[PDB]
């Protein structure tokens, strides 16, 4: 697909529709996330201690808000750059990971919980070449962290 004008134009649009509702979409990230895998509950310090996924903790909005920012800023950069820049951010992003105790293995688990979060952010105006974009922007951005956090470990 690339990442057409037409493709960008579309990760714009439903990133768009993402950040309209911060404390919905990021409980139902971390709702999907332990869905996926729930053991992964006890790498978050304001998961530990507790019983269900709190719904108002600020800590916890702030993080997850921050983690789709980065994917959709990837996109735009692919259709008019052709590229995803690594920058300081980035890098201090690969520390972190690695002191939480985070793995490769724990991706592709934040990955169909970000398409499958996006899917339910854009419901009908979905297409393949929709997917196909934000697809290709996840995987691009993914593959400039995990080489960060084997650099950070
Ligand atoms: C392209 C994909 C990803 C992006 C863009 C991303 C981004 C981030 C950011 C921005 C922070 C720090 C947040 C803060 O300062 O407020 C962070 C922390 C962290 N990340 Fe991720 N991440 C990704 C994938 C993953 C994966 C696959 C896991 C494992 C399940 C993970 C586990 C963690 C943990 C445990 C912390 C510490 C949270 C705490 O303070 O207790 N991340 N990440
Ligand atoms: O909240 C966090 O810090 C978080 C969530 C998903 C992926 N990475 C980090």
């Amino acid at each position: 697909g690339a990442l057409t004008e037409s493709q960008a134009a579309l990760v714009k649009s439903s990133w768009e529709e993402f950040n309209a509702n911060i404390p919905k979409h990021t409980h139902r990230f971390f709702i999907l996330v332990l869905e996926i895998a729930p053991a992964a509950k006890d790498l978050f310090s304001f998961l530990k201690g507790t019983s269900e996924v709190p719904q108002n903790n600020p800590e916890l909005q702030a993080h997850a808000g921050k983690v789709f920012k980065l994917v959709y800023e990837a996109a735009i950069q692919l259709e008019v750059t052709g590229v995803v820049v690594t920058d300081a951010t980035l890098k201090n992003l690969g520390s972190v990971h690695v002191s939480k105790g985070v793995a490769d293995a724990h991706f592709p688990v934040v990955k169909e919980a970000i398409l499958k979060t996006i899917k339910e952010v854009v419901g009908a105006k979905w297409s393949e070449e929709l997917n196909s974009a934000w697809t290709i922007a996840y995987d691009e951005l993914a593959i400039v962290i995990k080489k960060e956090m084997d650099d950070a470990a």
